[PDB]
């Protein structure tokens, strides 16, 4: 597993419900955004752009352990490991400022796809930014 | 103007904030929903396959006069006015259930764009559809 | 396990993303909507304003097997088993338009917790709801 | 009218559309959160947390000029004038890096509401912050 990097994540109107805490759905994207700056955003538009390519969640198992709350800046804190040529692990968490526990826990598996959703193997590129 | 259209709209909790009613920019989402009933989306989907055309808001005016509630089966209620070749004005209003005015108005201005951003006629097949 | 509940969604503008497939968060909110129609939307607004009572994912195990796209009309099919007083399990799958596999399968269980963050027990006029 | 504020805003995939452009209705996703800055945010939760007060959108009219792109990160840039006690004016901008017209421009009118929808003035520790 690589290093923990780290993402802010700030809750507005639009993250949170009637219920009071943010709508569960909305991890996911927290997620996807604090993979793009692993990976590096401007890499993944080179790439769609220049090659078609893109990445794709196969698999996310998620775990909702606390709410969260509007105007909390929350951290998502994120790791990756290799499994193969075709398969990226990531565990992403959400915690709360000050908390002792993360909020949410995800494990998420991603493949790379192209125009034709065929699996392709990560570009050394995308691998070589991820790990710099 | 066309006649009156009629799309139903159930808020769920995706649709809401913490305040206690939907939030604001979702709204406009309801708003597209309903053009593409009058339009057909199945066209809409064939001239961007086919043609690479597609639909474009220019402008949106909006008025927020009430708050929508959760579980609430809204209507969204379109007309339109073709305004020469190029532009398409639409009236838009979601009504909460028995009430005797709006709760949202929008007056929107559509152009259709080519993949290059350039403007192009609303295909005759687009408005045959809309007003069949 | 319950019987096999249907509920349609149709995937609009909002849904997809530039790699034109439904951005895959969404299918969560789909599958929040379509518990919602099993529990009658009318009975969770009246148990949360009422009572202040409402429903939380704890967990969602997701596998994306396949890309719906633009302005299909898509099932979402969803049965329920109740595991003890506290807990309900949901199989939801999204299954685009004549598909022989699901697109979209998620695992989900649902805790009820009042404004506190406490577990309660699924109300009895919730699981009557549920099994009329 | 204040001086002009920034508040950088990244296109993710969760804000595009299959189109390859930013998806209209995120535009005033972006305005919110840029009005919560210049308002700051914590301010806006102690003032519901304590008083149940928040504001409200009454008007927003729109211009969408040009398409906004996956990766790009653009300033959102608000300015404000006060209306009476009850309104304020906001001018809000999104700029795409490095251009020389806005891709989107938002007059929005915003009013503070209770929890009964009944129109207050903006509270004096709102505008203090606002202008500090």
């Amino acid at each position: 597993m690589s290093k923990i990097y780290h993402h802010p994540v700030q809750i507005y109107y639009e993250d949170t419900d009637h219920s009071g805490v943010v709508y569960h759905p909305n991890f996911l994207k927290y997620f996807e955004r604090a993979r793009e700056h692993v990976i590096d955003s401007d890499k993944l538009a080179t790439l769609w752009n220049d090659h078609g390519l893109g990445f794709a969640v196969y698999k996310a198992n998620m775990i909702f352990q606390d709410g969260v709350e509007f105007a909390e800046i929350c951290d998502i804190r994120t790791s990756f490991t290799l499994d193969g040529k075709y398969k990226t692990l990531w565990r992403q968490e959400v915690w709360r400022p000050g908390a002792s526990r993360a909020a949410v826990i995800g494990d998420i598996e991603m493949v790379c796809l192209d125009k034709e959703k065929r699996l392709q193997p990560v570009p050394a590129d995308i691998l070589a930014s991820m790990m710099a």
